[PDB]
């Protein structure tokens, strides 16, 4: 391996870009972040235990690293503020999930100087299956681009949409702080849509204990909740119960098996936005009531709220009704302590300035695939030749891809590749319908090869990302800047 040898030439030289908030000491050893174009490496001089227990080639007083997870691990032993933590609910945070792992330093420069604490590391399953990533990856590149820009305020890490209980275990072990249960596996949405008596067939067929618990707590009464008071009728208790009680105990299991006897601070998000039915208030007040009355620390809830909340765009729905929902909800998390988080956050502006007046900017809001989408306009303003051929091959393969995200996509309103022109596709990531094409065919376009063995976009994606960084990273800041303005944060 000789380029580690030349790379040090070319760095004590001066003709090597070294990210300039990027130096950091421990003890003796000095460490730095460089790119030698194309590739990142770390570059240590000085003498300690940090340089000692890096892992790379040497020559004279400089160590080449490679990003690698073990060298990730060794950052965190010596710098604390690389390694994730939780930020409690009394708090303003977004989730910056990075489909690509390269997303990382542009959104530590949005959040730079905002009133907003960062989870930098956030991907689901079905994202890591459908990207050939493991946990550790995630971690790593979030914990990399805060070194990289000197961030030291905190970032976080969160195990998205998780059901299963070997990657809750998994996610915990590789040091995750905070877990978005997922309970849609128990979720009866039979139920939800069930008419009535259907509903008080099923209701009655429950235990006599269980019944008698949910009517002597609930049944007729009125709770204050802001200026809002819920009240629960004999039919929506009935249909409540049936809907969430199987929800209701797996997250009390999940939360005493491996919560609670983690021995760290963990932020524990309830997702239940998985619902065919909305989430009627009444529904959200029994859920939290029944946790904070077995003591459960949540750190936030996600509502299903009226309307739909899809991939890729804005709101759709009655804007004025999605205000008297969210006025409740905000309204029940202020009085058992967590935060409303909202799901599907991204791009949808028309409820920012709602969600941060209503929860006093008190949220989580969490975003993904925007940010893969921004890196995709990257491609269609630079390599236009590649954006074609992808736009093309998911047009192909939509189809596929819509099994596993619910979009209403209008395949119709996408006009055809051969009538615009190379600069005009940029403009194609700002249509609700060819945002959506891109966002939800990402796994697809990711795992593609040739007929041969190798990548059909893959590399040549991130070989364009990696020349034209400068822009991917101004595109995020702008972009998620967008959002944070629109939230009111800072």
């Amino acid at each position: 391996s000789m380029k580690a040898a030349s790379i040090i030439e070319r760095l004590a030289a001066g003709q090597v870009h070294v990210y300039p908030r990027s130096r950091h000491e421990s003890e003796g050893t000095r460490v730095q972040m460089i790119k030698a174009e194309g590739r990142k490496y770390l570059v240590a001089e000085g003498s300690g235990k940090l340089y000692d227990e890096l892992r790379g080639e040497e020559a004279d007083g400089v160590k080449l690293c490679e990003l690698s997870h073990e060298n990730r691990l060794v950052l965190n032993r010596h710098f604390p503020f690389t390694v994730p933590q939780a930020f409690g609910k009394q708090s303003a945070t977004i989730g910056l999930g990075d489909r690509l792992g390269i997303a990382g330093p542009g959104h530590v420069q949005t959040v730079r100087g905002r009133a907003i604490h960062p989870i930098l590391a956030q991907q689901s399953i079905r994202e890591l299956a459908l990207t050939g990533r493991d946990y550790k990856q995630v971690i790593d590149a979030a914990a990399y681009a805060v070194f990289q820009e000197g961030y030291t305020e905190g970032y976080g890490a969160d195990g998205d949409h998780l059901k299963k209980e070997e990657d809750i275990r998994m996610a915990l072990d590789l040091g995750f702080t905070m877990l978005t249960l997922d309970c849609s596996e128990q979720i009866d949405n039979e139920a939800a849509q069930a008419g009535e008596s259907e509903v008080k067939r099923k209701y009655e067929e429950l235990p006599e204990s269980v019944r008698s618990h949910y009517e002597a707590k609930y049944l007729d009464k009125t709770f204050q909740v802001g200026p809002h008071a819920i009240h629960f009728d004999a039919a929506t208790l009935m249909r409540d119960v049936l809907v969430y009680r199987e929800a209701i105990q797996f997250m009390i299991y999940i939360y005493e098996k491996y919560i609670q006897t983690a021995g760290r601070a963990v932020d524990f998000e309830i997702s239940i936005d998985e619902t065919l039915a909305p989430t009627a208030p009444g529904s959200h007040f029994l859920v939290a009531s029944e946790l904070i009355g077995k003591n459960v620390d949540i750190f936030s809830m996600a509502p299903r709220f009226i309307g739909e909340f899809q991939k890729g765009i804005d709101y759709i729905g009655d804007i004025a009704q999605f205000e008297r929902e969210l006025a409740v909800h905000a309204a029940i998390a202020d009085r058992f302590g967590y935060k409303l988080s909202i799901h599907s956050g991204s791009d949808k502006f028309s409820v920012f300035a709602l969600v941060g007046r209503y929860t006093n900017g008190r949220f989580h809001v969490k975003t993904a695939g925007t940010n893969w989408l921004e890196a995709v306009r990257i491609v269609a303003k630079t390599n236009p030749g590649l954006y074609r051929r992808m736009h093309q091959y998911a047009l192909e393969h939509f189809e596929e891809a819509t099994a596993y995200y619910h979009v209403t996509t209008n395949l119709n309103n996408i006009r055809p590749l051969a009538d615009v022109s190379d600069e005009e596709l940029p403009s194609y990531m700002n249509e609700n319908d060819a945002r959506q094409l891109l966002h939800i065919t990402y796994g697809l376009l990711l795992q593609a090869k040739k007929d041969d063995g190798s990548s059909l976009f893959r590399d040549e994606f991130f070989r364009t990302l990696s020349e034209r960084e400068e822009d991917y990273e101004a595109a995020l800041r702008s972009h998620i800047g967008k959002h944070l303005d629109l939230l009111g944060v800072k």
